[PDB]
């Protein structure tokens, strides 16, 4: 009934629209709403009242004040943030276990000259009567002592702990009721890129955070079509899907999304930065969209346009889907024909060119090419080839053959991704599944430590 809960930042805010309430780290405030992103709370030391950025703030007698504490991160984001370029040998996070529930795991960076970089995991016990461990003859009253202890020394751990696994402020939250907003809350900075139905430009919103700008062409879209697909879209919160923040509702339609700074992920791999990631990078770009599109798969909802032009990555190498359902808001009209077709053949499942039906399994075909355009650094599907010889030879059960630096298991996967019945493609879980733990074949899951 009543807001009891007292939270403390764990970061400054700076307040930058009209009810948000600043604050500097340590200050603590009193919880009186939950507005999503945003709560409204009041500050115990100025009486002050106001919206403040959730993700910025803990509960006060959380585990989620500590440094080395990260709340809310799956086995793999925690690999792949400890395995971040800024970590050491011993780097460490301990987080809210996936498998036991109420227990907690202990996420170690490790170095083996056979293994190379890597990330342990050890599982924390809770005791009935209060307090934690890891091996028996090890017992804590807190998880401080724990960490402590493993900073002192292994004691039958892959490394004494170091520090904290690093962490960055967080995406500050886009404004409270702020979907649909003025053209004149947008300056275009720099035009990134034009396209068959529209734009994309580095922008300001209301002077204060960047954002990019996709600019659809009059006559490409239906306003209230659109804004229906888009009130979907923006329900389609993951981490590896672009955040969809706002949508000016006229002509011409504008979609603002957060800005990412790396571009395309077609873009990345021919550049001279993205030539040079090694193939295990490479997988995990993989299972980072696989990872979105079985969750999309989860929603009932389909992509359309998977490709790696249809890719975007962060400055912090993080692949994000984008252009999600925006091809069945495309309208296919006289103004739009004059931009030439659609969809790719070469990306563009059997059943969909041939029927118009689009569905999860066409995603998932068009996955399997995403996965060479990957392992290929970028290089055109089908070498060789034009776009009516592949549509002839997959209709007599031509694929493309397995390149150079690649694993045949991912090789497999992009197999099965090209089954001409759809009903016989796997389903994004798998795949997730497969890629997440690709290199995984050491079972265990954690370290069994005596
Ligand atoms: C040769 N190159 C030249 C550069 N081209 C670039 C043109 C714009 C780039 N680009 C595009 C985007 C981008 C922006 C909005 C968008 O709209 C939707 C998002 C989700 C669901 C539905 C619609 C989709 C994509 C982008 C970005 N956010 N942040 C940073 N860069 C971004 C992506 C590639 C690509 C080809």
């Amino acid at each position: 009934h009543h807001h009891h809960i007292i939270v403390v930042a764990l970061y400054d805010y700076e307040a930058i629209h009209h009810e948000d309430l600043s604050f500097q780290k340590g200050d603590q405030m009193v919880v009186l709403e939950e507005s999503g992103e945003w709560w409204k709370a009041r500050s115990l030391a100025t009486r002050k009242e106001g919206y403040i950025p959730s993700n910025y703030v803990a509960r006060v007698d959380s585990l989620e004040t500590e440094e080395w504490f990260f709340k809310g991160i799956s086995r793999k984001d925690a690999e792949r943030q400890l395995l971040a370029p800024g970590n050491m040998l011993g780097s460490f996070m301990i987080r809210d276990s996936e498998t036991t529930k109420g227990s907690y795991s202990l996420s170690v960076r490790d170095y083996d000259p056979r293994q190379g970089d890597t990330v342990k995991h050890y599982k924390i016990r809770t005791l009935d009567n209060g307090g934690f461990y890891i091996s028996p003859r090890s017992t804590f009253s807190t998880l401080q002592e724990l960490v402590d202890h493993y900073k002192k020394g292994n004691d039958g751990l892959c490394q004494k702990l170091s520090v904290p696994c690093m962490s960055s402020k967080p995406q500050k939250p886009w404004e409270k009721d702020a979907w649909e907003i003025p053209r004149e809350s947008l300056k275009l900075e720099k035009k990134l890129g034009a396209g068959q139905f529209g734009e994309v430009w580095m922008a300001t919103y209301n002077k204060h955070t960047k954002v990019a700008v996709k600019t659809m062409k009059p006559g490409s879209m239906s306003v209230e079509a659109f804004l229906a697909e888009a009130n979907v879209m923006k329900t389609l919160q993951h981490d590896k899907l672009v955040k969809l923040h706002a949508v000016v509702t006229k002509e011409p339609i504008y979609i603002i999304t957060e800005f990412m700074a790396k571009g395309s992920l077609l873009d990345f791999l021919k550049s001279d930065e993205g030539s040079k990631q090694p193939l295990p990078k490479l997988i995990d770009f993989s299972a980072q969209i696989a990872e979105g599109m079985a969750f999309i798969e989860q929603r009932n909802y389909i992509h359309r346009d998977l490709r790696a032009a249809n890719i975007l990555v962060s400055a912090s190498l993080v692949c994000k889907i984008a252009d999600f359902g925006l091809a069945r808001v495309i309208e296919d009209n006289e103004y739009t024909a004059r931009e030439g077709a659609k969809f790719p053949i070469k990306w563009t499942a059997p059943e969909a060119i041939n029927f118009g039906s689009f569905t999860i399994k066409s995603d998932v075909w068009s996955f399997g090419i995403l996965l060479m355009e990957i392992v290929t650094y970028g290089r055109i599907p089908y070498p060789g080839m034009s776009n009516p010889e592949v549509i002839r030879a997959l209709e007599r059960g031509y694929r493309m053959p397995r390149p150079e630096n690649c694993p045949e298991e991912l090789y497999n996967i992009m197999m099965r991704c090209w089954k001409n019945r759809p009903e016989e493609r796997p389903t994004f879980e798998y795949i997730q599944s497969v890629l997440d733990d690709f290199y995984t074949a050491t079972e265990s899951q954690y370290e069994e430590i005596p």
